Parts: structure tokens; sequence; C-alpha cells
């Protein structure tokens, strides 16, 4: 995922924001992350 | 998590940043993410 970035947990609501670039896959709730 | 807090992937070094609060945990690269 890219920096800046914003993804967010459809099962919780949570949503984070990318501070630093990575090459996995963001999960929460047992489920990935979707891209906003 | 809290907001504004931030979290690490000791796998591959991604950072975010909590935005809005969840209950989910935050998992990348399959592992927990630490709390920074
Ligand atoms: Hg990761
Ligand atoms: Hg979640």
């Amino acid at each position: 995922a890219n920096e800046g970035d914003v993804y967010k947990c459809e099962l919780c609501g949570q949503v984070v924001k990318v501070l630093e670039e990575g090459g996995g896959t963001l999960v929460c709730c047992g489920e990935d992350m979707v891209k906003q």
C-alpha cells in the first residue's frame, strides 16, 4: 500500500492512514482493509 | 486500538496511523501490528 492512502475495515469501521509504505496487505477483524 | 495511535509491522516496516477508532486488531503480513 502507498504512503498517504487511507484504509477502512468494513466490519468495525476502523480507519487508518499509511505513514510509511510497506509491501504487506493491511488486515483488520480478519479481513482485508478496503482502500478508500 | 485508539485514535491517533501508530502501528508498525515488523515484517515489512509499514507504519499506519489510526484515524477512526475501532475494535478490531490491526494485522499486516499475517502478524499483529505493534503499537508504537
Ligand atoms: Hg507488513
Ligand atoms: Hg476491524
